């Protein structure tokens, strides 16, 4: 406990004297509570807003710009320990066959902060900060920490530069290195792009099994428990050195014993726990494959009991990952938290007792109710996308990412941060346009929004921010070449599932859903607002060019059948 955290509290306590008191009445009971010291935007895309005026008076878009970590998870039962030990120690072997574990370097993460003090761009740029880095790292290699703890704002936990790169030098190579992708584990889609995740949900219905779950733990995060954390720190067995050591010091200092500020009404308080996620990704990808594989094992019924494992099932588990493991892989898609399993059978809806002893427990359902699969690929949800099947004229099939409409024109019609310019403003709106043209093009409304969006800011301008932080994001609409030839190279160059490579020559060859289908996820097509706005569009759009001025701008509009 004191000896791993006591330095850090020591120096937090130091650094505010006049002020560090023992609060007597704080409202913590599963955090251990240290000491208290005394402490002192959802904009609207003006651009974005004005182009899509229907939505002006659509409550689920408008009302978009407009402590639940205090939680204990029960230590799990001798076998559902035994049962998680014996599998994670078998997917990190899996995972290392063709990879090599390696540490991150400072010009990786100068890379990283150069695209995506005052700034850590300032920091980066700044040789005394390198200097503190050194420090911390210098003590990680003796088993000590001073300066890596988190600061509390879901609740993000943040944390200083050089604690991110201790982190990213230690455990960045799972991601830099794709330990996730699908090539290398089977069951993840990190590196794959929403484009493939529908092709990936298309791939996993082709086997023969049951329906296809897709259950949503309540709060992944803080049911990362002390075993998940020993689980995922087993990693530190494939590396070797000095490596070696820097990843054993972020797990046993950072993860297995954090120390966590908050502000709370203004005190701020500095708290200590030994398990919970500070909400990586590879880590919450492996945790929950782990345990998919167990609830899988369940369902088969490779063990009977939770609460002790036979010595003769204990074999069999082995048995069954040597053997079968790796096509029970294949069966699911998992990112992070998010999964989407097609078992054997339908056993897997009511084999509930490993999933519940592990502390991943399931949102929106009673503890021991058993799980509803999906009958068919395209109506079951992942990462907030549903995925549909789309015939172009030519005979070639797509599969295209979907979600309710009010969402994605909600989203866009925010600007996050102060101090934007018209011209900034406008090239978010531009990201936002063409990044519909590249997943949501099958929309009416969005397709016609995202060419109303390019027809009304200047044509050379680039597309700035970001759209999302997904992961799932590539970002090939960050850019100024032409969106039908980045849709080619995306959607039938690079695409794997489509084996005619002939380009696509106009968007009119680009196929919408069905109308139904399109109203169906939120389309106004069939309203009169939407009507007269799809008509007059050329007016809001040089309301737009008003606004900004005398540039060059293109007009977009007939490159569309009715325009
Ligand atoms: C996570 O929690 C959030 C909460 C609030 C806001 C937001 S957000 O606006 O920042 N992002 C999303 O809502 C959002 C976006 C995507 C993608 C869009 C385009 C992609 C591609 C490609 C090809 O290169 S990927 C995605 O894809 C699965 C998943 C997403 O959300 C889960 C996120
Ligand atoms: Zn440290
Ligand atoms: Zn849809």
């Amino acid at each position: 406990n004191l000896d791993i955290i006591g330095k850090r509290i020591e120096k937090i306590k130091q650094e505010h004297e006049t002020s560090w008191h023992y609060d007597q009445d704080h409202p913590y009971k599963t955090w251990a509570y240290h000491g208290s010291y005394e402490t002192k935007s959802s904009m609207v895309n003006g651009v974005v807003r004005l182009l899509t005026k229907p939505w002006d008076v659509v409550p689920m878009v408008t009302q978009m710009a407009m402590e639940k970590v205090d939680t204990r998870t029960q230590e799990p039962k001798e076998g559902t320990k035994k049962l998680m030990k014996i599998t994670a120690e078998w997917l990190w072997k899996e995972l290392g066959k063709k990879k090599t574990p390696r540490m991150c370097t400072r010009e990786e993460f100068t890379r990283k902060v150069r695209s995506n003090w005052k700034s850590a761009r300032e920091a980066v740029e700044d040789s005394r900060f390198w200097e503190l880095v050194d420090k911390e790292r210098n003590l990680h290699l003796e088993g000590k920490c001073e300066t890596c703890v988190y600061n509390m704002m879901r609740a993000i936990w943040y944390m200083w530069l050089g604690a991110r790169f201790l982190e990213f030098e230690a455990l960045g190579f799972l991601n830099e290195d794709h330990w996730f992708s699908r090539e290398n584990s089977l069951s993840g889609v990190e590196g794959e792009g929403l484009h493939k995740l529908g092709y990936i949900l298309r791939d996993v219905s082709k086997k023969e099994g049951g329906a296809m779950y897709a259950d949503d733990t309540a709060g992944w995060d803080t049911r990362i428990t002390l075993e998940d954390l020993k689980n995922e720190e087993m990693v530190t067995n494939h590396m070797e050195g000095e490596h070696k050591k820097l990843a054993e010091a972020i797990f046993k200092l950072t993860y297995q014993n954090k120390v966590v500020r908050v502000q709370r009404p203004t005190v701020m308080d500095i708290i200590s726990r030994r398990d919970q996620r500070g909400s990586t990704y590879g880590l919450n990808t492996f945790t929950n494959m782990e345990a998919q594989l167990i609830r899988q094992m369940e369902g088969e019924g490779v063990f009977k009991s939770i609460q002790h494992l036979t010595v003769t099932e204990e074999i069999a588990v082995q048995n069954w990952l040597a053997r079968v493991g790796r096509e029970r892989l294949s069966r699911m898609a998992i990112s992070g938290d998010d999964c989407v399993v097609k078992p054997l059978d339908d056993r897997f809806a009511s084999a509930l007792t490993a999933l519940n002893d592990m502390g991943k427990v399931r949102k929106d359902i009673q503890q021991w109710e058993p799980s509803r699969g999906w009958n068919d690929w395209t109506q079951v949800p992942f990462c907030s996308h549903h995925f549909h099947e789309l015939i172009m004229k030519d005979g070639r099939v797509l599969v295209v990412p979907c979600r309710n409409q009010d969402e994605l024109i909600g989203r866009a019609r925010i600007s996050q941060g102060a101090g934007w310019s018209l011209r900034e403003t406008a090239c978010l709106g531009k990201s936002y346009a063409q990044m519909w043209s590249l997943m949501y093009f099958h929309r009416r409304d969005l397709r016609l929004a995202a060419n109303a969006i390019c027809s009304a800011v200047p044509s050379h301008w680039v597309p700035t921010s970001r759209t999302t932080w997904s992961i799932h994001a590539k970002h090939e609409w960050m850019t100024t070449e032409d969106m039908l030839t980045v849709w080619n190279r995306v959607w039938i160059q690079e695409n794997p599932w489509m084996e005619d490579k002939t380009p696509v020559e106009s968007w009119e060859e680009i196929p919408y859903l069905g109308k139904r289908e399109d109203q169906w996820c939120g389309s106004l097509i069939g309203l009169t607002s939407r009507a007269t706005w799809a008509k007059n569009i050329q007016t809001a759009i040089n309301q737009v060019r008003s606004l900004i001025g005398n540039e060059e701008y293109t007009d977009y509009m007939p490159s569309m059948k009715r325009f």
